[PDB]
Protein backbone atom coordinates (compact mmCIF):
# COMPACT_ATOMS: atom_id res chain seq x y z
CA UNK A 1 0.00 0.00 0.00
CA UNK A 2 1.16 3.18 -0.73
CA UNK A 3 3.58 5.21 1.61
CA UNK A 4 2.18 7.55 4.24
CA UNK A 5 2.70 11.68 3.43
CA UNK A 6 5.45 12.73 5.06
CA UNK A 7 5.41 16.82 4.59
CA UNK A 8 8.65 18.83 5.96
CA UNK A 9 8.06 21.73 8.61
CA UNK A 10 9.73 25.25 8.97
CA UNK A 11 9.60 27.62 11.58
CA UNK A 12 11.93 29.70 14.37
CA UNK A 13 12.60 29.64 17.09
CA UNK A 14 13.68 26.81 19.76
CA UNK A 15 11.30 23.47 20.58
CA UNK A 16 10.20 24.48 24.02
CA UNK A 17 6.31 24.41 24.13
CA UNK A 18 6.83 26.49 27.13
CA UNK A 19 8.20 29.52 25.65
CA UNK A 20 7.89 29.22 21.71
CA UNK A 21 4.47 29.96 20.82
CA UNK A 22 5.33 28.78 17.42
CA UNK A 23 6.65 25.48 18.32
CA UNK A 24 3.58 25.12 20.57
CA UNK A 25 1.49 25.80 17.59
CA UNK A 26 3.33 23.55 15.24
CA UNK A 27 3.35 20.63 17.84
CA UNK A 28 -0.59 20.93 17.86
CA UNK A 29 -1.04 21.47 14.07
CA UNK A 30 1.46 18.20 13.95
CA UNK A 31 -0.79 15.84 15.96
CA UNK A 32 -4.48 17.13 14.74
CA UNK A 33 -3.23 16.37 11.07
CA UNK A 34 -1.54 13.36 12.43
CA UNK A 35 -4.74 12.47 14.48
CA UNK A 36 -7.60 13.85 11.46
CA UNK A 37 -5.96 12.46 8.53
CA UNK A 38 -5.30 8.84 10.54
CA UNK A 39 -1.69 8.24 9.78
CA UNK A 40 -2.24 9.51 6.35
CA UNK A 41 -0.19 12.77 6.34
CA UNK A 42 3.52 12.88 8.95
CA UNK A 43 4.56 16.38 9.72
CA UNK A 44 8.13 16.46 11.01
CA UNK A 45 9.38 19.04 12.68
CA UNK A 46 12.27 21.85 11.84
CA UNK A 47 12.45 24.22 14.52
CA UNK A 48 15.13 27.31 15.02
CA UNK A 49 15.07 28.58 11.25
CA UNK A 50 17.41 25.16 10.52
CA UNK A 51 16.61 25.04 6.97
CA UNK A 52 17.65 28.12 6.26
CA UNK A 53 16.58 32.38 6.69
CA UNK A 54 13.75 33.65 6.36
CA UNK A 55 14.48 34.73 2.39
CA UNK A 56 15.67 30.93 1.76
CA UNK A 57 12.78 29.42 3.50
CA UNK A 58 10.39 31.10 1.35
CA UNK A 59 12.18 29.88 -1.87
CA UNK A 60 11.98 26.66 -0.19
CA UNK A 61 8.15 26.24 -0.17
CA UNK A 62 7.95 27.80 -3.46
CA UNK A 63 9.69 24.73 -4.96
CA UNK A 64 8.99 21.96 -2.90
CA UNK A 65 6.31 20.37 -1.11
CA UNK A 66 6.63 21.85 2.14
CA UNK A 67 5.27 24.04 4.90
CA UNK A 68 7.09 26.87 6.28
CA UNK A 69 6.02 29.44 8.71
CA UNK A 70 7.40 32.96 7.42
CA UNK A 71 7.81 36.35 9.35
CA UNK A 72 7.27 39.27 7.60
CA UNK A 73 11.14 38.96 6.87
CA UNK A 74 10.24 36.21 4.87
CA UNK A 75 6.79 37.52 3.58
CA UNK A 76 7.97 40.85 2.29
CA UNK A 77 10.61 39.51 -0.48
CA UNK A 78 7.38 38.24 -2.58
CA UNK A 79 4.36 39.92 -1.14
CA UNK A 80 4.83 43.15 0.58
CA UNK A 81 1.17 44.01 0.26
CA UNK A 82 0.45 41.79 3.76
CA UNK A 83 2.47 44.59 5.04
CA UNK A 84 -1.25 46.32 4.74
CA UNK A 85 -2.49 44.58 7.41
CA UNK A 86 0.47 45.76 9.61
CA UNK A 87 0.03 49.48 10.28
CA UNK A 88 0.96 50.70 13.84
CA UNK A 89 -2.00 50.75 16.35
CA UNK A 90 -5.02 48.86 13.45
CA UNK A 91 -6.14 46.45 16.20
CA UNK A 92 -7.70 47.97 19.12
CA UNK A 93 -7.72 43.96 20.49
CA UNK A 94 -7.17 40.47 20.10
CA UNK A 95 -10.15 39.83 19.24
CA UNK A 96 -10.50 42.52 16.52
CA UNK A 97 -7.31 40.76 14.88
CA UNK A 98 -8.83 37.50 15.00
CA UNK A 99 -11.91 38.96 13.50
CA UNK A 100 -10.15 40.67 10.63
CA UNK A 101 -7.00 37.71 9.88
CA UNK A 102 -10.01 35.29 9.99
CA UNK A 103 -12.80 37.04 8.52
CA UNK A 104 -12.32 40.31 6.42
CA UNK A 105 -12.69 40.27 2.91
CA UNK A 106 -9.13 41.75 2.57
CA UNK A 107 -7.61 38.75 3.83
CA UNK A 108 -10.04 36.45 0.96
CA UNK A 109 -8.29 39.08 -1.85
CA UNK A 110 -4.79 39.04 -0.48
CA UNK A 111 -4.79 35.19 0.16
CA UNK A 112 -5.86 34.55 -3.69
CA UNK A 113 -3.48 36.93 -4.37
CA UNK A 114 -0.50 35.44 -2.89
CA UNK A 115 -1.03 31.93 -4.28
CA UNK A 116 -1.59 33.27 -7.73
CA UNK A 117 1.63 35.37 -7.75
CA UNK A 118 3.89 32.58 -5.73
CA UNK A 119 2.44 29.19 -5.97
CA UNK A 120 2.13 29.18 -1.82
CA UNK A 121 -1.35 29.05 -0.17
CA UNK A 122 -1.48 30.82 3.14
CA UNK A 123 -3.34 28.47 6.05
CA UNK A 124 -3.61 30.73 8.74
CA UNK A 125 -2.24 33.98 10.53
CA UNK A 126 -0.13 32.61 13.21
CA UNK A 127 -0.46 34.85 16.39
CA UNK A 128 2.72 33.98 18.13
CA UNK A 129 3.34 36.82 20.57
CA UNK A 130 1.14 39.70 22.47
CA UNK A 131 1.35 43.37 21.18
CA UNK A 132 5.13 44.13 20.01
CA UNK A 133 7.43 46.20 22.40
CA UNK A 134 10.58 48.40 22.19
CA UNK A 135 13.62 47.14 23.49
CA UNK A 136 16.82 49.32 24.51
CA UNK A 137 19.73 49.58 26.90
CA UNK A 138 18.33 53.54 27.49
CA UNK A 139 14.59 53.98 28.35
CA UNK A 140 12.46 54.70 25.52
CA UNK A 141 9.27 56.85 26.36
CA UNK A 142 8.32 58.22 23.11
CA UNK A 143 9.31 58.70 19.82
CA UNK A 144 11.31 61.48 20.90
CA UNK A 145 13.86 58.92 22.54
CA UNK A 146 14.74 57.29 19.22
CA UNK A 147 16.49 60.55 17.78
CA UNK A 148 19.93 59.10 17.37
CA UNK A 149 19.87 55.75 17.86
CA UNK A 150 20.21 51.90 16.10
CA UNK A 151 17.62 49.66 16.19
CA UNK A 152 17.48 46.08 14.84
CA UNK A 153 15.01 45.63 11.98
CA UNK A 154 13.34 42.67 10.71
CA UNK A 155 12.00 43.87 7.64
CA UNK A 156 11.68 46.78 5.44
CA UNK A 157 8.49 48.35 7.38
CA UNK A 158 10.35 48.03 10.31
CA UNK A 159 13.58 50.35 9.12
CA UNK A 160 10.76 53.03 7.96
CA UNK A 161 9.32 53.55 11.32
CA UNK A 162 12.51 53.96 12.89
CA UNK A 163 13.35 56.40 10.67
CA UNK A 164 10.11 58.59 11.39
CA UNK A 165 10.97 58.37 15.11
CA UNK A 166 14.80 59.80 14.10
CA UNK A 167 16.24 56.72 14.64
CA UNK A 168 18.59 54.27 11.97
CA UNK A 169 17.18 50.50 10.78
CA UNK A 170 19.43 47.60 10.36
CA UNK A 171 17.96 44.76 8.70
CA UNK A 172 19.34 41.67 11.00
CA UNK A 173 18.25 38.01 10.62
CA UNK A 174 16.32 36.99 13.90
CA UNK A 175 19.21 34.13 14.71
CA UNK A 176 21.86 37.03 14.68
CA UNK A 177 20.09 39.80 17.16
CA UNK A 178 21.79 38.75 19.92
CA UNK A 179 24.98 39.25 18.44
CA UNK A 180 24.10 42.36 16.78
CA UNK A 181 23.05 43.93 20.28
CA UNK A 182 25.84 43.22 21.98
CA UNK A 183 28.82 43.88 19.81
CA UNK A 184 27.15 47.77 19.44
CA UNK A 185 25.74 47.01 16.00
CA UNK A 186 22.58 47.70 17.28
CA UNK A 187 21.25 49.13 20.64
CA UNK A 188 17.50 48.12 20.67
CA UNK A 189 14.89 46.27 17.99
CA UNK A 190 11.06 45.38 18.62
CA UNK A 191 9.59 42.07 19.30
CA UNK A 192 6.48 40.71 21.87
CA UNK A 193 8.01 39.24 25.05
CA UNK A 194 7.90 35.37 23.70
CA UNK A 195 10.76 36.23 21.34
CA UNK A 196 12.58 38.69 23.42
CA UNK A 197 12.51 35.30 26.31
CA UNK A 198 13.59 32.68 23.59
CA UNK A 199 15.66 34.79 22.36
CA UNK A 200 17.73 35.60 25.97
CA UNK A 201 17.47 39.39 24.92
CA UNK A 202 17.21 40.32 28.67
CA UNK A 203 20.89 39.88 28.93
CA UNK A 204 21.84 42.28 26.31
CA UNK A 205 19.22 44.61 26.39
CA UNK A 206 17.60 46.55 29.77
CA UNK A 207 15.09 48.29 28.75
CA UNK A 208 11.41 46.80 27.76
CA UNK A 209 8.86 49.43 26.45
CA UNK A 210 5.36 47.84 26.65
CA UNK A 211 3.82 50.30 23.65
CA UNK A 212 1.56 47.60 22.19
CA UNK A 213 2.60 48.88 18.66
CA UNK A 214 1.83 45.79 16.39
CA UNK A 215 0.16 42.54 16.21
CA UNK A 216 2.77 40.07 16.70
CA UNK A 217 1.88 37.90 14.09
CA UNK A 218 3.89 34.63 11.57
CA UNK A 219 2.27 32.76 8.68
CA UNK A 220 1.65 29.28 8.53
CA UNK A 221 2.66 28.54 4.31
CA UNK A 222 2.07 25.59 2.23
CA UNK A 223 3.25 24.37 -1.22
CA UNK A 224 0.47 24.67 -3.52
CA UNK A 225 1.08 22.38 -5.62
CA UNK A 226 1.20 19.69 -2.83
CA UNK A 227 -1.88 20.90 -1.72
CA UNK A 228 -3.92 20.92 -4.52
CA UNK A 229 -2.39 17.27 -5.02
CA UNK A 230 -4.00 15.81 -2.21
CA UNK A 231 -7.27 14.15 -2.16
CA UNK A 232 -10.38 16.62 -0.83
CA UNK A 233 -10.70 15.25 2.64
CA UNK A 234 -6.46 15.43 2.99
CA UNK A 235 -7.13 19.13 2.47
CA UNK A 236 -9.85 19.97 4.48
CA UNK A 237 -7.73 18.35 6.91
CA UNK A 238 -4.59 20.45 6.92
CA UNK A 239 -6.94 23.57 6.63
CA UNK A 240 -9.09 22.78 9.54
CA UNK A 241 -6.11 21.49 11.34
CA UNK A 242 -4.26 24.87 10.68
CA UNK A 243 -7.08 26.47 11.92
CA UNK A 244 -8.09 24.62 15.17
CA UNK A 245 -4.26 24.86 16.10
CA UNK A 246 -4.38 28.31 15.48
CA UNK A 247 -7.32 28.97 18.26
CA UNK A 248 -5.52 26.76 21.07
CA UNK A 249 -2.22 28.80 20.24
CA UNK A 250 -3.92 32.01 20.76
CA UNK A 251 -4.79 31.03 24.07
CA UNK A 252 -1.49 29.94 24.67
CA UNK A 253 -0.49 33.71 23.72
CA UNK A 254 -2.72 35.85 25.01
CA UNK A 255 -3.10 34.11 28.27
CA UNK A 256 0.26 34.36 29.16
CA UNK A 257 1.08 38.22 28.54
CA UNK A 258 1.20 39.45 32.09
CA UNK A 259 3.81 36.41 33.28
CA UNK A 260 5.96 36.90 30.13
CA UNK A 261 6.45 40.74 31.58
CA UNK A 262 7.12 39.28 35.06
CA UNK A 263 9.20 37.28 34.25
CA UNK A 264 11.25 39.96 31.67
CA UNK A 265 11.30 42.18 34.92
CA UNK A 266 12.63 39.40 37.59
CA UNK A 267 15.65 39.08 34.48
CA UNK A 268 16.58 42.59 35.39
CA UNK A 269 14.33 44.62 32.84
CA UNK A 270 13.06 47.65 33.41
CA UNK A 271 9.48 47.68 32.16
CA UNK A 272 8.02 50.31 31.30
CA UNK A 273 3.97 51.15 30.16
CA UNK A 274 3.64 54.82 27.80
CA UNK A 275 1.22 57.24 28.83
CA UNK A 276 -1.50 58.26 26.81
CA UNK A 277 -0.53 61.18 25.50
CA UNK A 278 3.05 59.06 24.68
CA UNK A 279 1.03 56.35 22.73
CA UNK A 280 -0.99 59.32 21.21
CA UNK A 281 2.41 60.48 19.90
CA UNK A 282 3.76 56.71 19.21
CA UNK A 283 0.46 56.67 16.87
CA UNK A 284 0.04 60.04 14.99
CA UNK A 285 4.14 60.31 13.79
CA UNK A 286 4.15 56.29 13.48
CA UNK A 287 0.95 55.67 11.13
CA UNK A 288 1.11 57.83 8.54
CA UNK A 289 4.60 57.30 8.28
CA UNK A 290 4.04 53.60 8.01
CA UNK A 291 1.37 54.15 5.58
CA UNK A 292 2.99 56.39 3.35
CA UNK A 293 6.17 54.42 3.12
CA UNK A 294 4.59 51.59 2.40
CA UNK A 295 2.74 54.37 -0.43
CA UNK A 296 5.78 53.74 -2.33
CA UNK A 297 5.72 50.02 -2.37
CA UNK A 298 2.43 48.50 -3.34
CA UNK A 299 -1.26 49.67 -5.20
CA UNK A 300 -2.60 52.21 -2.63
CA UNK A 301 -6.19 50.00 -3.22
CA UNK A 302 -4.07 47.48 -0.45
CA UNK A 303 -3.97 49.77 2.04
CA UNK A 304 -7.69 51.11 1.76
CA UNK A 305 -9.44 47.62 1.73
CA UNK A 306 -7.19 47.24 4.65
CA UNK A 307 -8.52 50.03 6.70
CA UNK A 308 -11.56 49.45 5.83
CA UNK A 309 -11.84 45.97 6.93
CA UNK A 310 -9.67 46.37 10.03
CA UNK A 311 -12.80 49.77 10.77
CA UNK A 312 -15.19 46.92 10.57
CA UNK A 313 -13.41 44.41 12.73
CA UNK A 314 -12.73 46.93 15.64
CA UNK A 315 -16.05 47.82 15.42
CA UNK A 316 -17.66 44.34 15.06
CA UNK A 317 -16.06 42.96 18.43
CL1 LIG B 1 4.04 37.80 24.54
Amino acid sequence: MAAAMTVKMSYNGPPSLEDNAVHAFATTFKELVEKESGGGIVIDLYPNSQLGNEQQRMEQVMTGPMINVASFGGMETVFPEMFATNVPFMFESYAAAHEFFDNSSFMDKAGKELRSRTGIELLAVVEEGGFIAFTSKKPVRSPADFKGMKFRAMDASQVAMYEAFGASGTPIPWTEVYLALKTGVADGQMNPPTYIIIGSLYEVQDHLTLANVQYSDQFLLINGELLDSLPDSQRQVIRKAAHEANVKTRQFVESQVDERVKFLASKGMTVYTPTAEELAQFKELGSPSYIKWLSGQIDTAWIDHAMEDARKANEAV
